[PDB]
């Protein structure tokens, strides 16, 4: 969710925005921490495949699950 | 190669014939190293994939490729 909102600051929010502002701290190292987790981490063969249930492709049926369930509300 | 001749060995061969008993020696233990091969080391997400260039899916293609020159005179 924070990455969705890191990439969407930076490509709709400018410099001078002040809701860009209020947020550019908010979004520090997401983007690379997440593509660490996916490069290493919850990715085919990672390290999450090496010791978790759901891993080896199951989580990505539980984060689609998940996404259905991912309501503003909670 | 070795286990298609145990399995077919097997298969097809009674314990009374002699090529059965003349080949029973040559398919020891054959089709547990292929299995455990096939589960531990040529699988996806084995060894292979852990450290070998073609691992990942194309150790796969390039035994496609090499069944195709696999002839009898070979």
């Amino acid at each position: 969710v924070a990455e969705v909102i890191a990439v969407a600051t930076m490509r709709c929010l400018p410099g001078l925005h002040p809701i860009f502002k209020f947020l550019i701290p908010h979004i520090r190292y997401t983007m690379e921490i997440n593509t660490r987790a996916r490069t290493q981490l919850i990715s085919d063969g990672g390290i999450f495949d090496k010791a978790v249930s759901t891993g080896g492709g199951g989580h990505v049926q539980l984060l689609r699950r998940a996404a259905a369930q991912l309501t503003y509300c909670s």
